[PDB]
């Protein structure tokens, strides 16, 4: 499960990891899939 450029994964104080699509500025609990359009 690769992370295409423009994807970052950040951990919150809760110990949770949220995924941020930097390209569209989206904060989601969805693992970076093989390309997202």
């Amino acid at each position: 499960m690769p992370l295409p450029p423009g994807w970052e994964r950040r951990t919150d104080v809760e110990g949770k990891v949220y995924y941020f699509n930097v390209r569209t500025l989206t904060t989601t609990w969805e693992r970076p899939t093989i390309i997202l359009e």
